[PDB]
């Protein structure tokens, strides 16, 4: 499990459940190509996005669909989504956890990177 | 103005207005003594807490009354208050801004220390 | 000034100075078109990005070049840049401040939307 | 495990290891009484602070010794420690996770509260 996404709700103090997540990888032609996607679970985690074989070196963008999340909760938030862009695996395979902490007008994102 | 406090509300996307802020200085017996206090303005700021003359090196605690802030908005919060504890040193730059960004179950605080 | 950007450095406890900031507006074909850009000042602020007349409702992206900021400080960062994407609506208040607080492996961004 | 503390280092993108943590509980006389303490592990977590039996209703303060952490890393930080104060268990037992995300001049703290 080379890449995991974890999302928390700062208004309720709980995992953010059912959050849509789309990962893209920057292509040779320079455009964003769809790479993987999924929804967070009851713990606020999204496992199984990818495998060590597929998750090669490159520039990746993890889009977290914060606006859908807030609206399904009846709330009208500021941001369209949270976007986290980073180069991955360029000195060998790492494990990456992308955490995000959501409020309606604010979010925080943190990367925890450990050597597999 | 050597010490300024600034508070933002992450749920409404606004300055946090009328938030009570109490500052204490650690005394030689180790208790916290009231030092200054105020309420944040319409822009979420509290100016005029002390003067250069009074703000000597020492250990200070800034308590930001978040719980009453969230309750006046009808929103259920987690913390009793947010608390920022630090040593003021004449070495480093000269003005201290303590900024805090509040959510009901989360906050962050940052020291902006400048000349 | 309807749109202002403000950036703080959580490692040094200072405004983030000379940070490049590019703003884009989503076009009808769905591409991002350059809209405005600048570098943050000595107080970590970027004023003068647009005018009321130009800043119409639409979807905007603000890209904050954190990677080059950390590299000029000799500090190894994680993200390529920080990216804030939002719809500007004439309904809500009238001035938008996008604030960001940067660490090498973490950032937060907050929209302060006021009258 | 009713109360767990998790600490991350935002400069390195990794768990904050060996962080001292002291919990206090506000006493009848109104002073802070020592309640429990421990150090974070290699994952940045501190388990076993307390038990459901001991962790009764009250006002608790979790002090995270951020200044020692930064200094053992050769860094001179702003804050003495991070202090997280909250009422616990006042409508029954909950599980509480207190997370903190540390930078030398800044920290974030989040509470995740779930029903046991």
């Amino acid at each position: 499990c080379p890449l995991m996404v974890k999302v928390l709700d700062a208004v309720r103090g709980s995992p953010a459940i059912n959050v849509a997540v789309h990962v893209f990888r920057k292509a040779a032609d320079d455009t964003w190509e769809p790479f993987a996607s999924g929804k967070t679970s009851e713990s606020g985690k999204l496992h199984g996005l990818t495998t060590e074989e597929e998750f090669v070196e490159g520039i990746y963008k993890v889009e977290i669909d914060t606006k859908s999340y807030w609206k399904a909760l009846g709330i009208s938030p500021f941001h369209e989504h949270a976007e986290v862009v980073f180069t991955a695996n360029d000195s060998g395979p790492r494990r990456y956890t992308i955490a995000a902490l959501l409020s309606p007008y604010s979010y925080s994102t943190t990367a925890v990177v450990t050597n597999p």
